[PDB]
């Protein structure tokens, strides 16, 4: 998932 992952959570998951 794009959300449990730092780089990706800062966009917005």
């Amino acid at each position: 998932g794009c959300c449990s992952t730092p780089p990706c959570a800062v966009l917005y998951c």
